[PDB]
């Protein structure tokens, strides 16, 4: 359109296709199923156990986003079950939204979060890329700024590095400032997220297209070695032929535009000489991590 959508037009977006989402009709056994469940349980953590204790509209929750793919989708679904607690069960210009920086993060990844802020009205506070300190003492300084934080929201998956003893809501600990991680997504495996994420028509980051399937910084992070495209390999097959096809349609107040990486992202990409397929023709979340420089 000729304006940025208001946050309720996003939300309202988010309800809509999450609610398509979940009317595919699928088999039992099917990669679509499964992430219907993964949706509702997510659903079902944030209105029953997260929203009557916390309110996400006063700034007691806040959400931590960082333009990947996992606080993407989850970002989707806690604005889907925003509307849903509020307009639709019955029972706010911009949503309160930490992101840290740092010296080495994705320029394309940059850009992304600076357009997504906007498309999903974001109220961002960012911490200084130029300050060396851990994550706990950047939300320790957060949480200074804003002190009536009682939880935050983390797209954090069972899969994940130290993810296996994670719980849906669980405070921090000791050697942390004090608060609640709000851990929706732990359940969700890497061919949900895929699923969802492609059908949504939401832009992704574009790192995403080159082959990459896990973001960690500029220097140790590569295209996933497992997506090398070469003659004498069996070809890989793609599981979301359907949600892209079938992606969820815009009008003009959600239309979206696609942007390309970065200039600077794409020369190191370049400079491989070898292709990639993209980050979605991964499914198996062993092999998430395999994009990284050798080291030690
Ligand atoms: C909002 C949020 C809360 C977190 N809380 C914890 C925590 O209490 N304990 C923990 O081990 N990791 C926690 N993490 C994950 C860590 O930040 C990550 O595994 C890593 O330890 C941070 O690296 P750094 O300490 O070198 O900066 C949290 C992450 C986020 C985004
Ligand atoms: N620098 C940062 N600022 C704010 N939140 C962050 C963060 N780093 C991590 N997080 C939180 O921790 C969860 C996992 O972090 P990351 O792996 O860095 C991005 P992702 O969304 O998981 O996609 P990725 O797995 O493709 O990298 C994120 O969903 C986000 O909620
Ligand atoms: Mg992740």
């Amino acid at each position: 359109g000729a304006m940025v959508m208001r946050l309720g037009d996003a939300a309202e977006l988010c309800y809509n296709l999450t609610s398509s989402y979940l009317q595919i009709a699928a088999e039992s056994d099917s990669i679509i199923a499964q992430t219907q469940r993964a949706i509702n349980t997510t659903k079902s953590i944030l209105i029953n156990e997260t929203f009557p204790k916390w309110s996400p509209l006063n700034g007691e929750i806040s959400f931590s986003y960082n333009g990947g793919k996992d606080c993407q989708v989850l970002l989707l679904l806690y604005l889907s079950c925003l509307w849903e607690y509020y307009i639709v069960k019955l029972s706010l210009t911009k949503l309160p939204t930490v992101f840290i920086d740092h010296d080495d993060t994705f320029k394309t990844l940059e850009n992304f979060i600076e357009e997504t802020s906007l498309r999903y009205s974001l109220s961002l506070y960012e911490s200084d890329r130029d300050k060396c300190e851990t994550m706990a003492e950047a939300f320790e300084t957060f949480l200074q700024v804003f002190p009536e934080t009682k939880a935050i929201v983390i797209g954090i998956r069972h899969t994940d590095p130290f993810g296996e003893h994670l719980k849906p809501i669980q405070k921090t600990d000791a050697n942390w400032p004090d608060f609640y991680r709000l851990q929706p997504l732990l359940h969700w495996n890497l061919a949900n997220i895929w699923s969802f994420l492609l059908y949504s028509n939401e832009p992704i980051c574009e790192l995403y297209r080159y082959g990459f399937t896990s973001l960690g910084n500029v220097e140790e992070t590569l295209p996933n070695p497992h997506l090398r495209k070469d003659k004498n390999s069996t070809p890989l097959k793609l599981n979301f032929e359907w949600e892209i096809e079938n992606r969820y349609k815009h009008n003009e107040v959600t239309k979206a535009e696609p942007i390309p990486i970065a200039d600077e992202d794409l020369v190191k990409i370049e400079n491989l000489h070898e292709d990639y397929y993209p980050g979605w023709y991964l499914v198996d979340d062993k092999l998430e991590r395999a994009g990284r420089i050798k080291k030690k």
